[PDB]
């Protein structure tokens, strides 16, 4: 049986106080009935009100980067600064910033070990591109980014990974992963997981999807057996959020 | 005759929220004396605690860094996102963002660029390394960088931009420009906007020193005839400042 899902939401660079307060105020007026984690990871001007705000009983809050320590490292935020700030979850290795923003496999990878290191939960995202998808080379790309995380955890640090395969062909393009296709990557990493990590360790992840998803497409994806939630850009900015956390059963 | 000095805090990538409210707690309490704009440079998470913490009439909030427009840029923080949090001021092209994140001459002019036409003051920072310093590039490096800046704006927008000149070889070492090195550079940056821009502008516009300043060696860094105030690191975390603060009169 699965683990617990979570529906993530990625609001990327984006927000007024206006907009996410109302998108806060709709998120808390939604009953939940069964057991999901829900994430708000909004920029870091914005935690201070989405801690705040955001009372939902079913939701924590989350960043979308920092750097490993606190530092002469001008406009970044670590993570003991989320830490004080009573902030516990955090997206990690995005494809926006391994594509605009210089992180290799191995800054991923460091990043991710350094929050767990510090007890944050971890959204580690991982996904091949367009032309890695189109050449055949999905497979060893996927493994190989998740290999280079594995390299820098030990096997009790698994309890505070959550891994997000997205396909960055799938994100903002409209162009969703068929169910097909996400249950192909997704049963891929949990074979690496089982055979490199442990099979105990393989049960318990979560891999979440990302990509184009959206309230209409949510629950047939949730439907495969190695789909635990999703990672939500576009559509966590608006009320259909709900939907993708209704679609998580 | 000078223009209004700045004291500028740019406390980088630190901070606590005990730690930083003792701090604002002491700058709230100081008296000062003379037309200085004070400014603290915060990392985002803090600029909620920051600005309703500050009280002090002649402190405003900025930001560290920004990207130009909001959207799916997952970690970073855009320009409107900071002015709908009623942030106005805003460092950027920093030397550790420069370095370590991929901001060239071009980058940096056009965050600038964005920044003023978003209505932020903008302190833009501009400065050589020490291998540049020691092969006699000083010059030429320096006033390349302040002319991609000038490339993307107008005469009229030079109001809205403080030069900060920080010597790379000068940041965090201990090895602080003497007065003569600071004024040297100071004065070429000078003469060029006078040049290229105006001489009204370049009578107008504050030009400041960073790079280990100090409450000691603030003020005969100050005397200098084109030095119109300071960026400062380490000892913006201090109450040291406060006399760095002093030291503009």
């Amino acid at each position: 049986s699965k683990p617990q899902p979570i529906a993530a939401a990625n609001w990327k660079c984006n927000g007024s106080q206006q907009s996410l307060s109302e998108l806060i105020d709709l998120f808390n007026s939604t009953s939940i009935n069964h057991d999901v984690q829900c994430v708000v990871a909004s920029t870091f001007v914005h935690l201070a009100m989405t801690k705040e705000r955001l009372s939902h009983p079913k939701f924590v809050i989350a960043a979308q980067n920092a750097i490993a320590k606190s530092g002469a490292f001008t406009g970044e935020v670590s993570l003991p600064i989320l830490k004080d700030f009573g902030v516990n979850w955090i997206v990690l290795g995005h494809s926006e910033r391994r594509a605009y923003y210089g992180e290799t496999n191995e800054i991923v990878a460091d990043k991710v070990a350094a929050a767990v290191a510090s007890g944050f939960m971890v959204i580690a995202c991982i996904g091949e591109t367009l032309q890695e998808r189109e050449s055949g080379r999905t497979a060893v790309v996927v493994l190989t980014q998740i290999a280079a995380i594995a390299k820098k955890l030990k096997k009790a640090d698994w309890a505070k990974v959550v891994i997000a395969y997205e396909p960055v062909w799938a994100i903002g393009t409209g162009k969703v992963a068929t169910p097909q296709q996400a249950q192909e990557a997704h049963a891929l990493i949990s074979s690496w997981v089982s055979s490199k990590i442990g099979a105990d360790v393989a049960g318990e992840l979560r891999i979440l999807y990302g990509g184009s998803v959206n309230g209409k497409n949510a629950r047939t994806l949730y439907q495969q057996r190695d789909v635990n939630g999703f990672l939500v850009g576009g559509a966590s900015l608006k009320p259909e959020f709900v939907d993708i956390i209704k679609a998580t059963q």
